[PDB]
């Protein structure tokens, strides 16, 4: 059990074959900020490095799992100051060589939703708000958001969550038929524990090769739409 | 400040319900909102001010009372059915699809064939509890047109549109609802309520980022649905002109 | 035979499950039995609707212990006799009415049907991983396309067991009723389909169908590609030894 540089994410291995990466910048609300989105690359990297694992359970703290763009960055590009560049924090959990369980027992917002998204399993807290909410700054949405949305929760409720950028609970999505695991924040982890568990009792390379086959359009067709969606900023 | 008018058949009355929200009433009390002649080309009428106009941020779709539409005539179907007429003589269908800003289609009452079908293609569609929903195309003993096996797999996703479109059944949207569909379902008491809100909140946005990502979301809509239309306008050639057809219409209508 | 044909009303044809010896795993004579019946619908224009459908307590099975063995040792694939896309394959609307559980390659031949209802009470599972196979039968192409990408992934990845009440409240598409209430409901809808013309039915049909009949072979393939790399290790024997039926 260990923190990346910053200290703002923590690995803790939950059994020898499980890690857990826990977001934890307490002064952004897991917001991307410098040093979340390094310690995050960190963390991913050191997955990468360490083929011991064959599940991830990536989570935040208390009530947040991650906020997206940070407020002095979405302002930035509001004015003349900056302009979004691709990154790639939203894609880590695709990238992620093993299944990776988003357990969103907190908010969930903008980029930070979408991030959890492209993960291979995702489970929503009852208590939390979920919003793809870039079009509440005026700008159309990124981070593979128009991709991953439609592919996740289906074409009718992405075209509504993507144009009108509205703040769901996990509640109301549940009530609209989405398929992921709605749980009280209170269970959302150990729930995530249970899976990864279960997960862990397949062979590394049966995981590994299922993964790279049901992924594989994902991967293949999201840097076409990461292009379509810096056009669209113009 | 905020007009509101016929269109030249008086069965589609336009309101703006705000500076950017227009409100496409379809009132066609005679046909049950069934596309008549009237109905038909004050639809054009109205989606076509609204792109001569470009101003508005969200288009609302609705009827009157327990009908959102009722889909062909049964004038209209028979003659469809003799090869008088293909169901893309007009295209009634891909009016929402077409209109470059979004479109909530409010179904606070029934959506029959056509009509259910034409309201789908709204990028964002509400149903009401009580009221019934079909793609009846199947029980006058014709495959489904419009766009119907496009569309319904698209927002209802291919398992529940099998059902739907081979069955021809009626679904009350409460039923639809315990289903698992993506439309929100509510008290037809509150339906247009809730679309106006929604509309509310879609105007908080700029008009250009609104054309801007419609036009990206729907894209492999506007790209893949002509092919589909050609494949469906062939099943009814090999469906639609049969006596049995003629006699379903005339019977179960 | 394991199989029993009846027919119901006038175009209406069940195809019944039962292989009381193997609960409706794929035994050699449910193997053959199937296949006929489906052949004996091809050969047979009067029907309009199938009902396939187990006994009791069972729909399908999946494979025989001594089946998946064959399987890991190299003799035989999931996709032999293609019995995965009978309800694909047959020209007229199949309602898989799953009054029983659904096990593996039995599941996934259920899903092919053109309308699937399953019961509250019993067990669903596409379980191929849990004895380290990938899934086969077509499973990785089928299961998203009517469950949904990301209710397919966890079915497929964690191979776990869902209640059919389980996945009525993770919002499947499909009806889901009392056990003793499915093979009416299915007999329902059957006399509903069995109102249109037939010519409408397979016209539809074929036409709804075809980017499932057009994109398989190629699905089929790449599951072959990832069974090649899985399928022949130690511990899927010893998996298979010691966790079927468990
Ligand atoms: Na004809």
């Amino acid at each position: 059990q260990g923190p990346m540089t910053h200290s703002v994410v923590e690995l803790i291995e939950i059994e020898s074959a499980i890690i857990q990466v826990k977001m934890q910048d307490r002064t952004h609300k897991n917001a991307f900020s410098q040093e979340l989105t390094d310690d995050l690359i960190q963390a991913f990297e050191y997955i990468r490095q360490n083929p011991k694992y064959k599940a991830v359970i990536l989570t935040g703290y208390d009530n947040y799992f991650a906020s997206g763009g940070t407020q002095e960055g979405l302002l930035r590009i509001q004015q003349g100051l900056t302009k979004f560049t691709d990154d790639n924090l939203y894609s880590l959990a695709l990238d992620c060589e093993i299944p990776v369980i988003a357990a969103m027992q907190g908010h969930g917002i903008g980029g930070g939703f979408v991030m959890g998204l492209f993960a291979d399993i995702v489970i929503l807290s009852r208590e939390s708000v979920y919003t793809a909410n870039f079009m509440k700054y005026g700008f159309t949405p990124g981070m593979g958001a128009t991709f991953i949305v439609p592919k996740k929760l289906g074409f009718s409720l992405a075209q509504e969550i993507l144009l009108n950028a509205g703040s769901y609970r996990g509640a109301d999505l549940e009530k609209r038929g989405v398929p992921f695991k709605v749980l009280p924040r209170a269970e959302v982890l150990d729930y995530a524990v249970e899976l990864a568990q279960e997960l862990a009792e397949k062979p590394r390379n049966s995981l590994v090769t299922l993964k790279d086959h049901l992924v594989a359009p994902l991967r293949d067709q999201l840097p076409r739409v990461i292009e379509q969606e810096l056009m669209m900023h113009e």
